[PDB]
């Protein structure tokens, strides 16, 4: 049973999350309870706050508090290579990768033919305009069906542009076996083979 | 990540059980996708919650009353307090219906290795609630530290007039035997009961 | 695989339960990698078994004797009979040290929706071994149907004259009411033990 | 559990990899309703394996033959030989189907430290195969040993006539960057293929 409304709408509100369902919620109602006031209201304020202060960038759409996000902004930042991504967080996922220093461009979601979910529902639009030649785009969707037919949208779409359109390598994950990876995985990682040695 | 408005977040979720930094982003991305009515009533029922619920009383069970449901309720068993660890146990017998007597919340467990013994221990409210002709349920958990809070508890109630009971060891419901230690099985032997 | 005694391990493998057409495959590639005893050791022990192995013509545990170990145990309380669904049960009933008496075991339970009536489960065998003056214990397991099975039994078993119990429900030895359902703590809290007079 | 044929049984599954006590304890009390014909079948099975699998003399395949339906098959192309750490890997790539070339199981990857030199590997037989003219495509894992032992396969046949590649590192089939691993993702971009140059 649940009774006091307090309790009840807590563990509501918390389990409307995702990855936190009602046993979780309630896990997690009965834990703020032992927390001294001072962080239910910094947590209350964080929330609020970034409510506030949050909003997508103009030029690419990664997430900020400014005019333009802090890649834009950084000048140390190759200005000649643009990498497409389906969420925000693939780029602090490609960021705390070390191995790229460019700009991103964030297309807030994938396609999907079946949910009339077009390059209109995606910020497909304000990156055309970003491309020019002497550049690369370097496309980073997902790998789904999803991913996969975003990004051969988005060549197409590039194509007339004059920039160099690149595909991230489809293959085995760092730090596994054959025998337990996925066969059309392999078959990718196989005739997407790099030569180390030309005779 | 640079903005203070998305670290703090993060660093406020991070805090959460079953809640790491990964999770902390995922959560915060998400809630930026959501209107800000979303956030406003996420902001509020914490709050809400943190202004409003407070421990009874009488049983320390957590409530917004002067006096939890159970303990405000007449038509309750005044002769039964079943104890127990933590205050979403009394939502666990509770939502079993199978229950009308009353509780009280310790809110812990006797952890010895862990440093607790029973100085950590809420028991002062307990006590002066059992006399005589009653009955007091240890629905302490079954773990080595449940089993002694039981026993402490039970050495420490004893002496006033007090029956006391303990939840029964025993297999749990959709369980196959087969797939149950063997010490429980055995409880649920020396613990069946005639049903002929 | 074109090897077709590689290909019949792996067809075989996979008819063993918990074990798919993957996973037989790599069980063959680890067996190919064993010394010759250990393939000989584990194929010795499959003919062993089938041919040693056979219900007791008394409970219908397994057993590799004309009675089983517990029926043939002259220190056992023939008084009282505990009946469980799979054999593997009186492996953890024994492994408890707190039962000293009989079995029965089932071989199963009760499944209206699987078309699983009495007839098929050793229930028949054990109505003789029933009479005034012993207990049975339903220790089938605490499942809707291992409920039903029991109840069944019990409906056959009472008008023969003994008493009958079921076992215990209850919290399971190591956890707390949190990461426990609420059914059981209902029975767990309504069965619960008196320790100690008023 | 007192019959020793049925504890020997347990005893020589629970070797098997994959299956622990309790899940041996199962597949032998499925063993028990299953009739002879099938516990022969397979314990010939068994046995069977053991007598006709072989390693192949030129990759070192699983085969009864002489040699490998793979290098036996004059249909196959033999210009490349893919070289892999396990048998499987083998039928692991032989469905993908993107491939008809050869290939050349090591058996196992280097991890020297734990004392394991090439010497424990079948790379010395894959020497006289390649020449100039070939491709050999190393298909070990992307372990530390699986890369390890790559680089070194690299190194050592440099030499020889015949051109070498690694399998791609990158990201699997179905996933988003938000669950994939830092430094896949980072081999990622670095692999990037381009598709459309200006
Ligand atoms: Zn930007
Ligand atoms: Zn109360
Ligand atoms: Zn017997
Ligand atoms: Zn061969």
């Amino acid at each position: 049973m649940k009774y006091p409304p307090s309790l009840v709408s807590l563990i509501r509100e918390l389990s409307r999350l995702p990855g936190i369902g009602p046993k979780s919620a309630q896990r997690l109602a009965f834990h703020l309870f032992e927390q001294p006031r001072e962080d239910i209201e910094r947590l209350a304020s964080a929330l609020l706050e970034a409510k506030r202060d949050l909003h997508v960038c103009p030029i690419c759409f990664n997430i900020t508090d400014a005019e333009k996000c802090d890649v834009c902004a950084d000048p140390s930042r190759d200005q000649r290579t643009i990498c497409v991504v389906e969420e925000p967080g693939d780029v602090i996922a490609l960021e705390r990768s070390g191995e790229y220093r460019g700009l991103y461009h964030v297309l807030h979601g994938v396609l999907s033919p079946m949910n009339g979910v077009g390059p209109d529902k995606l910020h497909i639009k304000p990156l055309l305009p970003r491309v020019g030649q002497g550049m690369e785009v370097i496309l980073a969707t997902g790998t789904t069906v999803e991913g996969d037919a975003t990004a051969l949208y988005l060549q197409r779409l590039l194509e007339p542009l004059g920039a160099a359109i690149s595909r991230i390598a489809y293959g085995v994950p760092v730090g596994g076996s054959l025998e337990y990876t996925d066969e059309v995985t392999l078959g990718r990682a196989l005739t997407g083979r790099q030569t180390v040695s030309k005779p």
